[PDB]
């Protein structure tokens, strides 16, 4: 890791979009301190998820060569292409949030994946014409942006919290108060630290009853405001969002060219990981590049980080964060492989 | 106010002396605050437990906006008096402190932390000149205490630290069966600790008025404090250049003298001056040459110094996410049953 001071991934044929999430989710520095601090001694190498994800973040902070993830595609069960075809790339990566957030419960780190991923959100239906309500909350860890049609990432979020008149034909049942002329819409209360945006490019076409992806452009900023979409906002803390991590896919399938794109200090000293090989690149090879345009190339998922978290998300690894125990247990497998 | 500098600072609940100044050393030692809060003291008695009462002051320091007590603190290793507080050296209470962490930290993630951020190792030796005869003495040291009498500077104490010391004449050295002999004496250093505790010996005994006395000598110490010379044996990719980091003060001559502290917490040469509730910004200079001393009797007593290859470990940045939630809530726990104190005393004496 000479020239960036950042390792690769091997190139793995069958697991598509992962080696993009585990770069992602590698420089989310407080993910992976937690993950270092998680107490891991009494369980199964081949077998366990958190163990795994212990490795690969331990091996791709201190490798010098690309990073194997066979163990890791082992302990969540995923050894084949099929797998990660069947799967939606957010769907891993609650695979792998998952597991290590229930196995930090009881832990001293417990609750740090709902501290940098969870945003809250209200499922809500107005009648316009009564007082009564139907606000639901939600938590959420990632959001799925609509992009068909829309010129950029603002205008997701508008059709996101855009509201639905409920009126003439498909009026409100409100059960005991009969039908009702109403409003159905989402409003989002929190955004978390770390933001995970997918960009809905795989839609399915009743045309030929299969998933495409669609490679139009689609505009995201460096910068991201967002208190306008929130309910009611922070004066001391506007959600204004930094641009981390864009996850690019070249061509219309699984086979395609997957990188990501990562500023990983929040710096904007942007690099690509193309697997192995890791690259600087400009700012502009990993955001206007990758709006996309009509086998080609754009961004199916990005990473923001709240600014006034990016100490905290991005907080500096030090030896401190990974116990001896798994500094020594990573030794003896090694010993043994 | 937290306000001016973003730093708060302790009580001054009667006189414990040097403790607050030594608290807030401590505090800003950021790899040993993150090992602190990460003790499992999951049924400590909060009267009795040192590593939780420790955790509380460290908890009060990074979070509140008011000055922090430490009276269950003092509790909690029993030093309760002025009495206490005058029978111990400033390091001596360093240790107390340490140790107990030290000790509540065995079995965790955050083991020899302690040691790892505090202990040095020397040889002590006796070498006799005429017979094959040597003893040595390895030690492990926490701290080390500096001749400040008839020292200019620190560059000088080290110098006396390490001068050979001739056994001949009268104090000839017993060589067991070979009987008296000429020897040498010396102490060597093998390792400089990534923190680095000096204690100033301005507190000596004065034969002819039969006490302790404070020396206010000018002493002078710098910012960029070199000591590979004073190794027995140098690191080529880690030399010991050490960096500033505390001034721990003290004015007039007996310990209900004020005590306060200059620290640059970052170790960037930007100094606050902590003095009991009052935290304010000073100069470099307020922090280090003021206070070089030579009736003038305000000067530094002790001194940190943090090595520079480690400077960022040491002073690694502390966020929330340092603060297991467990201790977080059962500090929280803890302050609702002191409120609760403070009404029941109040209803026992009304
Ligand atoms: C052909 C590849 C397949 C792929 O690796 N992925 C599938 C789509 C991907 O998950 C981003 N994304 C995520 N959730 C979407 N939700 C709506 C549609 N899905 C629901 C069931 C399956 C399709 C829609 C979407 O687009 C990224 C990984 C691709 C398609 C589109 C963009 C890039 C690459
Ligand atoms: C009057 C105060 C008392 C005080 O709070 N302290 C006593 C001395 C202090 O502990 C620093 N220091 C530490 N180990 C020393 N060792 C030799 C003398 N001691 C041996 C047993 C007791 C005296 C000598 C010394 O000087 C700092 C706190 C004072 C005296 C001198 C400098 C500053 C303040």
């Amino acid at each position: 890791k000479k020239h960036t001071g950042y390792v690769g991934l091997k190139n793995q044929g069958a697991t598509c979009y992962m080696n993009s999430l585990l770069q992602t989710l590698f420089f989310t520095n407080q993910l992976r301190k937690a993950v270092y601090m998680m107490p891991t001694e009494g369980d199964d190498s081949s077998k366990s998820v958190p163990l795994a994800l212990q490795r690969v973040f331990y091996e791709l902070q201190h490798s010098d060569k690309p990073v194997g993830t066979k163990k890791l595609t082992k302990s969540f069960g995923w050894e084949t292409l099929d797998s990660f075809m069947q799967h939606d790339v957010q769907e891993l990566c609650r695979v792998l949030l998952d597991n290590v957030e229930n196995k930090m419960k009881g832990t001293c780190v417990e609750g740090t994946i709902p501290k940098l991923f969870r945003g809250k959100m209200v499922s809500y239906i107005q009648c316009k014409e009564v007082d009564y309500r139907s606000d639901r909350r939600e938590d959420y860890y990632d959001i799925q942006l609509s992009i068909k049609g829309k010129k950029n990432i603002f205008e997701s979020f508008v059709d996101y919290v855009a509201v639905e008149q409920l009126d003439g034909d498909n009026k409100y049942d409100a059960g005991e108060h009969g039908l009702q002329e109403a409003e159905k819409g989402v409003k989002f209360l929190t955004l978390p630290p770390v933001l995970h945006l997918q960009l809905m490019r795989f839609m399915y076409d009743p045309q030929t009853d299969q998933n495409i992806k669609i490679n139009d452009r689609f505009e995201f900023p460096e910068q991201l405001p967002l208190d306008e979409f929130l309910q009611k906002t922070d004066p001391k803390d506007p959600a204004n969002y930094i641009l981390h991590a864009v996850l690019v896919h070249s061509g219309d399938n699984h086979g395609g060219h997957y990188v990501v794109y990562l500023n990983p200090k929040g710096d904007g000293k942007w690099c690509k990981f193309d697997d192995d090989v890791v690259s600087r690149c400009t700012k502009e090879e990993a955001i206007e590049h990758n709006y996309g345009g009509h086998h080609c190339t754009n961004a199916y998922m990005l990473v923001y980080i709240r600014e006034s978290k990016l100490s905290e998300v991005l907080q500096a690894v030090t030896d401190h964060d990974i116990p001896q125990q798994l500094v020594e247990r990573l030794q003896e497998e090694k010993r043994i492989e």
